């Protein structure tokens, strides 16, 4: 019993990491996930410290190996070479970046079937493009500004069109918070700001051509 305290000492310290012990061999079975190599050598060389412990039957998986094996794969693939893998902790995974519709989304889904081991760990973050912009024009729509057109395309939102001058702080306003969504990291704007028809023909009228 001192023994599955001094085994729960050590293997407590990995997180997923379980075991089985075999008293009558002194053999100690382990699975799950640590974060990298350097985490599992201190795993198997603490368990193999303890006295009662004759051997190590190691299945613990090396998550790093896991993600950088797929991000080797994606990078090959042109479809998916936006997209990546990484592991905030061990036993989770998460498959980042940007596709362009939802079709290249199901594409990801098949091919992840097709290659990856852990899908029941995976958290899927990737941004679909065309539904990105549906939130976008759904914005300005909103707003007054239907008017105003968007693109958006690897985080970068690009606005074109015009606008009435009386509405140039409504619509600084308006692009405040078209950045405040989703996976947007940049506006460009290049909205022209009309002035009054009224206001240009007066001063036609009084400067010499």
């Amino acid at each position: 019993i001192d023994l599955i305290h001094d085994i729960e000492h050590v293997i407590q310290q990995f997180p997923t990491v379980r075991f089985t012990f075999n008293k009558n061999n002194g053999q100690l079975f382990l699975i799950g996930h640590v974060r990298n190599s350097i985490d599992k050598s201190e795993l198997l060389y603490k368990v193999d410290a303890l006295s009662f412990v004759k051997s190590v039957d190691d299945n613990v998986i090396d998550d790093e190996a896991v993600w950088q094996e797929m991000n080797i794969l994606l990078s090959k693939n042109p479809e998916f070479k936006g997209i990546s893998m990484q592991s905030p902790e061990p036993g989770i995974f998460v498959i980042s970046g940007y596709l362009k519709t939802e079709e290249q989304a199901a594409c990801l889904a098949d091919y992840l079937n097709l290659h990856f081991n852990y899908l029941s760990l995976l958290d899927n973050k990737v941004i679909i493009e065309s539904q990105v912009m549906k939130a976008l024009a759904g914005h300005l729509v909103q707003s007054g500004f239907a008017n105003v057109h968007v693109s958006f395309t690897n985080g970068e939102a690009v606005l074109t069109g015009y606008i009435n001058n009386k509405d140039a702080d409504k619509f600084r306003t308006v692009v405040q918070e078209l950045q405040d969504i989703a996976g947007i990291r940049a506006v460009k704007n290049f909205v022209v700001l009309l002035p009054a028809e009224e206001g240009v023909i007066d001063l036609n009228m009084r400067y010499p051509g």
